[PDB]
């Protein structure tokens, strides 16, 4: 048992909500958060920027002083961080960035990540500005994540729509 609530239970692993991942993070403080990162770790809008700007920039000061020493993630790679008031980790995850031509088979590699961690709070990879199809994101986390996730879908009208069309 978690504290986890409102989610639609999709597979054995696999659950979904209409929600802001932010403000699901800022009420249930899970152990993992996964931020929607690029390589640079530049969190200046999306997932990451929202949840930056809740940290009160303290993500990207972490952030900055993790790429002066370790440079730049792979595209389909990850780190961990703080998870700062949000959650006590974030998972950092590059997905594909369909508009700078990034192969969209590395969006598997990215939720590959996510095995790594018995429990997360995560959004849909690749969606919203990175110009990726939620649907095809949510079959690709449902065919490749096998611990438990909980996925906040922030579009309703897409939400819905997920659901829907779901196999
Ligand atoms: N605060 C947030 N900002 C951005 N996104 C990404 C996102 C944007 C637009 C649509 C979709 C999707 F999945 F519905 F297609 C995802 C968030 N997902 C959860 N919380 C989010």
């Amino acid at each position: 048992v978690n504290s986890f609530s409102g989610y639609l239970k999709l597979t054995d692993n696999v659950y979904i909500k209409n929600a802001d991942i932010v403000e699901e993070a800022k009420k249930v403080k899970p152990t993992v958060v996964v931020n929607a990162a690029n390589v640079y770790l530049k969190h200046g809008g999306g997932v990451a920027g929202a949840l930056n700007k809740a940290t009160n920039n303290a993500m990207q000061v972490e952030s900055d002083d993790y790429i002066a020493t370790n440079g730049p993630l792979k595209v389909g790679g990850s780190c961990v961080l703080s998870g700062h008031n949000l959650a006590k980790h974030c998972l950092h995850v590059v997905g594909p960035n369909v508009n700078k031509g990034e192969d969209i088979q590395l969006l598997k590699s990215a939720y590959e990540n996510f095995n790594q961690h018995e429990v997360l709070l995560a959004p849909l990879l690749s969606a919203g500005i990175f110009g990726a199809d939620p649907i095809h994101s949510l079959r690709v986390c449902v065919d490749t994540v096998r611990t438990n996730v909980y996925l906040a879908v922030f579009d309703k009208n897409l939400y819905d729509k997920l659901v829907s069309s779901f196999l």
